[PDB]
């Protein structure tokens, strides 16, 4: 019944892809900030279900945006074999703290609300390419604090 | 319940107008931006139920103008002969962008609410002169955006 | 459950105040706009049940004056009479347009929700000193507009 | 349902913490404004169930920080004394003004709503380090009036 999650950050509880196990992977992450790749090292991390590091993807090149930006997953670990297929948990890191000695983080599953969207009348919530269940979500706050 | 959908737009399942078969219809319909005459040749397109193109009318001389717009039909075709009683769908093209070669839409049944009414004690939104109750409501977002 | 009504304007069904007969009624309005009192000539109305004129009250001193303004009527029609206990509807009009030569409208019972009250745990709406249940309102909509 | 509440001032019936005996407490308190220490003389009070004053914090050193503030009590009174275990009420007093004489108010189970979580699925409000349940909420207001 409810539109004011639109404009929210939203925190979902949905924090990994499905890998079928040959086709690419599609996915979505939303930076909170413009992506500055002087500060630190900035990369996507996809671990599997065991929370074991299969894949590193450098978000270097992606410096100076922002906002939901689209990735590619060829499926395959760091020698580029084609991993087992599943659930793989997808988040980042970027924008390194020279105080914190900390980086920015996100990941799969959050990130701002652009619409509200109301299925047969189910509310779902778009979030760049994802839609989401309203009951996907855990937490909302408002964009560039908290 | 909810008024936060006041100063969103909303697109409804409401496509079509009735058109009695003698009467003149009035209609209205939402433009996100300001109509530019010089952007392509923008017009509203009237269509039957089988998708039929009836009508057309230019919108060149509505250059300038925004937001909730205020049209009639005299319910003929492009002959000038009155058409079937029924419902016909109004759909508008206008400001074609040079990149992607392609217009901006609009139609019937979608807009800024502009205000929430509590019809004893059923929930309708205020869109232009049209009043829609909360259920025929299929997506929200913010004006400007998405 | 809901406080998006919070900053809006309510219009909401309560539109007269009781008078006892005796004792003076305390009541507020709430202005729009600014009070320009070289826009014709503003005044507040008290109609009986009938809605029949009883009192007349001139907004000239309120001149620069806006947002909810406290009055008292000490139950006198327009000779000095107190007139018969029971419900008046309380009206104004105020700065006169020159071109639809018509005033702006306010009345008792509408205005901007400045906050919302759980009444355990029954929704009220607070608009100036009154305070009025969730289902006495009608509509909803943005300041400045509509 | 609703996450209108995220920005908003929320007045909650949360008006005390719990004092065990021996170990410090933790507390935070929201100020709407910025103290300013040349303002009167800004401070905290805890009292215990009976309204009866039991210690006084200076916020002399506090001056120039708005927002939440977290703060530590040992557990004393005035004479350095641990005070029975139980229930104590948190209040603070900043900023008097010249006109009215007064100063502004805050308490603890006050402030801005820094975000709305749902656990499982109850909603609870974010308030600086308090998470407190929806229904603990008596009032919500906008920040910076009312």
């Amino acid at each position: 019944n409810s539109v004011s999650m639109i404009g929210k950050i939203a925190e979902t509880d949905v924090s990994g892809a499905n890998f079928d196990g040959n086709n690419k992977l599609s996915f979505s992450l939303f930076f909170d900030e413009k992506i500055d790749a002087s500060k630190g090292v900035p990369a996507i991390q996809i671990l599997n279900e065991n929370n074991e590091l299969v894949k590193t993807i450098p978000l270097k090149d992606y410096n100076g945006q922002k906002g939901y930006i689209n990735f590619e997953w060829d499926g395959t670990n760091e020698k580029g074999e084609k991993v087992p297929k599943g659930n793989y948990k997808i988040k980042a890191e970027y924008n390194l703290d020279s105080h914190s000695k900390q980086y920015l983080q996100t990941r799969i599953g959050r990130g701002e609300v652009e619409s509200v969207i109301f299925d047969k009348g189910k509310p779902m919530l778009r979030m760049g390419e994802m839609v989401l269940p309203i009951d996907s979500a855990i937490e909302f706050y408002q964009p560039d604090q908290k």
